[PDB]
């Protein structure tokens, strides 16, 4: 049960977390929806780069986010082609039972 949003995070968050996104409004929605936090505002802040806002949800839905995702995805700048790729992993990485 509590290892299927988790699950998708880890999963794409190396994939995409390698390079996709340098800057687009995304944690904009998320930070003021809620998926962030004061937490959240040291990591992002500390990017200091562009990739890093990126790799922060990334790295904070893992920790920092139970139900994150749906609303982290709600915000992806390039959805289109990170979205679908991210539910995919959601499907993907959310570890299964069945197996056939």
């Amino acid at each position: 049960m509590e290892a299927r949003d988790k699950q998708v995070l880890r999963s794409l968050r190396l994939e995409l977390g390698a390079e996709v996104l340098v800057e687009g409004l995304v944690l904009q929605y998320l930070y003021q929806e809620g998926i962030l936090t004061e937490n959240h505002i040291q990591e992002i802040n500390a990017q200091t780069t562009g990739l890093r806002k990126t790799m922060l949800l990334l790295d904070i839905l893992p920790s920092r986010g139970p139900k994150a995702f749906d609303t982290f995805l709600d915000s992806l700048q390039e959805f289109p082609w990170v979205r679908e790729k991210l539910k995919k992993a959601r499907e993907e990485a959310m570890t299964d039972l069945p197996a056939g």
